[PDB]
């Protein structure tokens, strides 16, 4: 039951490490999961639905980790607060690079994947803006740009920069440098001038 | 001769305003250019080659405008220097939104488009880093992050943020706010702390 669905998902994630979604067949997923092709279609309508489910799990994992931080403030300086938050995405998506790469690609071809990513980006931007606003209200950050516009650009920077780093794109920031790089830009732009 | 090639390119750019590359046929391009389909294949091997040529023209237009600025420093403050440079990309790609949108999409499917974008991004990042380094050498900017890593993240931010704005993505910064937003983040991260 749920065991076969999890086996399909585990097989898909393992196969996406080696090749793109277009090079993986339903029979590959069925075979790796130890089921027949018709049995696969009982659990998922398509291989694209499998990827959507994998990406949904990863994005909710990051979202739930961010929620945990939001409820449990670590006792540190403001730079460390932003670093701990950015690290949720660095660690969560960096621990699932194949699903990250395949899910970002599927945004062009799947409206459900595009809508999933858009929904969570809006949530993460709204949370970023709310924290910036709280920093301004307590007098720690200056009232410069509209907080929601600043939050939008910073979150889009992280999306593009983290995923370029994980994919080894040229150009990209080395993965071992990308957290420090992003934290610097967030802290200087939120607290500067 | 060159007149027919330009007619194909003009037709392609006009049609990309209304639909994606996948919804445009060679006969559409031939018909719009006033030539036959076989005559089209004398000038371009495919509709994808037409898009590659259009994107090549746009990216070289931006690159040449940046080169013009690099030779002719405007007499202003440091914030205005970065704003004038970012504006080259805002105006050039924003004046060709359809080719911008279609070219970015083709990066996934065309190695020549991916290599074209990568080559110019590397050039623009190297120039950004060189200007940051010159600002540090003259004592105007602090020695914080490695200049090339900072330049990489800032250029990737601009790519993602400008193109989200032009496409009206959710989420995106409004087009009328995106230049101010990017300039703030560049100036604070280059000169801050
Ligand atoms: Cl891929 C991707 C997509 C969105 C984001 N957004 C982020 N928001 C935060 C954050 C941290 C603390 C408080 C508020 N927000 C850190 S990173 N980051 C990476
Ligand atoms: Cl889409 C895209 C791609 C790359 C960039 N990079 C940029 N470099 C500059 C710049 C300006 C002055 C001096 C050095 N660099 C401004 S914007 N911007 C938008």
């Amino acid at each position: 039951g749920d065991d076969r669905e999890l086996a399909i998902l585990a097989t898909a994630e393992n196969l996406l490490e080696d090749r793109p979604l277009a090079d993986i067949s339903v029979d590959d997923l069925a075979k790796g999961a130890g089921i027949s092709r018709p049995t696969f279609y009982f659990y998922f309508p398509s291989k694209e639905a499998v990827l959507l489910t994998l990406l949904d799990r990863v994005v909710n994992q990051a979202d739930m980790a961010l929620q945990t931080l939001a409820e449990n403030p670590a006792d540190t300086d403001r730079e460390n607060m932003w670093r701990t938050g950015i690290n949720v995405f660095f660690e969560t998506f960096g621990s699932h690079k194949a699903v990250t790469r395949a899910g970002q690609a599927a945004r062009a071809t799947s409206v459900e994947v595009a809508e999933l990513w858009s929904t969570f980006m809006q949530k993460w931007i709204a949370y970023t803006a709310a924290v910036i606003d709280a920093e301004r209200d307590r007098g720690a950050a200056p009232r410069t740009l509209p907080a929601h516009e600043l939050a939008t650009a910073l979150n889009l920077m992280n999306e593009r920069t983290l995923f370029a780093s994980f994919a080894g794109e040229q150009p990209s920031v080395p993965e071992a440098r990308v957290l420090d790089t992003l934290v610097h830009i967030w802290v200087t732009s939120i607290y500067g001038e």
